């Protein structure tokens, strides 16, 4: 059953990939809103987390290619726009939490299909999702508990995420 | 699983093909010996059957390609040389019989893999193997019952299998 094992892993890898593509767009939308509001540090860290999901999306596609499949290019679920700051961190924490639940199941399938390399990929990525979760939880906890005295400190901070995107041009 | 289905059919097609490649060499070895003994009619029909086996190998190969596989180039088992005339026909009948039994199982697998085209290819080739089996049993029977009287009639007969092989030069 070589082919069935391959096919079954590719299916969860494409499920996870589509979840990554949704998070990229969702986090970046919130990044545009945070920058607009001039809350630099929140905006910078939101983009940096979106870049992590980009890297997750890339790794899932590379493994899908190694297994003979085709990486999906459609995002899972819909992006929510116009979210308020308190809503941003509460939904993002919920979404990371849900992501770690789904990936843990995906991990299950990989082990069931005797795929150690893909299982380890999900294991590695779950640890990074956990860092995202803690991040969004903490911010959400400060927002709830301290409100505007917390935000006054973020106002006007730098939004820079480092040297610009090394690209082609 | 589409790919799994194909993989299992390709497996039995390469098993059958390896069996054909064995038969080509076994039968041609006997053709060379019958030609050497100057039993022309026997040598001629041995080669014509070897050529039927070449066409079977070719048809298995082409179906293997349509399925995206690679046709094997190794024969199954070893060629037996130095067989006496009665042994040639006794063993060729046993091999043809063994082949029909195997192909009949291979045909079953194709149906299990929902592969109608490959199953029909097996059914067609099995009927030809039945023609071969019947031929070898008939000759074996004349040799057993008629001895050197039958051979005396075959000595000095034409060995020609027709016009030369349309080839490149
Ligand atoms: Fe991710
Ligand atoms: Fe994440
Ligand atoms: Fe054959
Ligand atoms: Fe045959």
């Amino acid at each position: 059953n070589r082919e069935d094992r391959k096919a079954k892993v590719i299916e969860v890898l494409n499920k996870a990939r589509a979840m990554e593509l949704h998070a990229i767009h969702q986090y970046m939308n919130q990044h545009y809103s945070l920058d607009d509001m001039d809350y630099g540090e929140l905006a910078a860290n939101m983009k940096l987390i979106a870049i992590d999901e980009m890297r997750h999306a890339e790794n899932f596609a590379e493994r899908i290619k190694e297994l003979g499949g085709e990486p999906t290019t459609q995002k899972e679920g819909k992006v929510v726009t116009g979210q308020a700051v308190p809503v941003i961190y509460e939904s993002d924490a919920d979404q990371e939490d849900a992501t770690i639940e789904a990936y843990s199941q995906f991990l299950k399938v990989c082990k069931e299909q005797g795929d150690i390399v893909t299982a380890r990929l999900f294991e590695r990525i779950i640890e990074e999702e956990q860092a995202h979760l803690t991040y969004y939880e903490n911010i959400g906890s400060h927002i709830k508990n301290l409100g505007d005295t917390y935000l006054a400190k973020i106002a006007g901070t730098p939004s820079s995420t480092g040297t610009a995107s090394k690209g082609f041009v």
